[PDB]
């Protein structure tokens, strides 16, 4: 029998007490952001950090589960909020529950069959991903955009098929907050 | 295939109420050999049968890789003794694990093996806890306010209610002057 556990969110910070801290920049998203130049750009000015992820995650196994709180910085390439790379699972089928904490953003998600859908989440909102469905999360504030994941320790994750064709929709500021088709989907 | 639809639903962090969710009752006379002292149980339930806890939860298809989740919200009190807690129980596929996440006051979680091992792990706001597979757990408000949490698991993973129906924990929590975990003498 494995031992169960507690640990602290702080609800402030995002972060979990004892968690795998990952850090994601902008040179680690290359192909992603629409404006292949505003991005060039920015990396060389700084490359700034677009999320930080803390997980604790068992080992893949069905029936169990894993967690972790993302923190998405507010910012935009070009005109377009920041985001998480956005991925499958590979056992697709698996489904996936968000509960944002802190900020504004939303969450945009779409089947193999092409359906998309953007889901607006502030806190106390909890989002339901359902089998099949690829999902990505936008920050659409000026402040940090903080939110628990939770989901099956055997879902997997598959980020090759959206970083080769990418979302049929982009998230962009023109004056608001629009949902539009991605030109190189 | 045809999928299913994401959708987002509000959670209150105050009431610990989810819009559009199925809510389920639990007051003392649902929970009728659960507790040590049955005399005083009896006496409370004559009393006005206070709710013990409310349920709001959203469940899908108990199908594979899927995923329910739901709020408790576990009133403060106590039987005798003995702090107000949730009936507890296995999972149905006993593999299955289970997280959550403390929104509101102030509790804590007992946990046993099927041999009876136990474990209490405290918790407050910002408390996530994580139930390994094959344990039993108990949610207790050891508070003076209501104990709020969400909790999150497979939705193939079921509901076995029927062993600690019968035998109970093998531990119990009250009050001496503090907070104590001791042994269930009935079990
Ligand atoms: O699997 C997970 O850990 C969760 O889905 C979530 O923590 C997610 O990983 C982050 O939001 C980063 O976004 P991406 O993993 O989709 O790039
Ligand atoms: O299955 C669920 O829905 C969750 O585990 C949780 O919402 C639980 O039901 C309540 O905390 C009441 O506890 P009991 O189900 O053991 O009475
Ligand atoms: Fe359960």
């Amino acid at each position: 029998y494995k031992e169960p556990f507690g640990v602290k969110l702080d609800f402030e910070t995002g972060i979990i007490e004892n968690a795998k801290k990952s850090v994601r920049r902008l040179s680690d998203m290359k192909g992603y952001f629409i404006d292949e130049e505003a991005w060039k750009k920015m990396v060389e000015e700084g490359d700034p950090v677009v999320y930080e992820v803390y997980a604790i995650e068992q080992e893949e196994k069905e029936g169990d589960l894993n967690f972790a709180t993302t923190v998405l910085y507010p910012g935009k390439v070009g005109n377009e909020f920041f985001m998480t790379k956005g991925h499958y699972h590979s056992k697709i089928d698996r489904a996936e529950v968000y509960f944002a904490l802190k900020g504004k953003g939303g969450m945009l998600l779409q089947t193999p069959e092409g359906e998309a859908r953007f889901i607006e989440m502030e806190p106390g909102t909890i989002v339901y991903v359902p089998p099949y469905w690829a999902h990505r999360t936008i920050n659409t504030g000026d402040k940090p955009f903080i939110f628990l994941a939770l989901y099956p320790a055997d879902a997997g994750h598959d980020y090759g098929t959206i970083a080769e064709k990418g979302f049929s929709k982009i998230v962009v500021e023109e004056n608001g907050k629009v949902v539009v088709k991605d030109n190189p989907k």
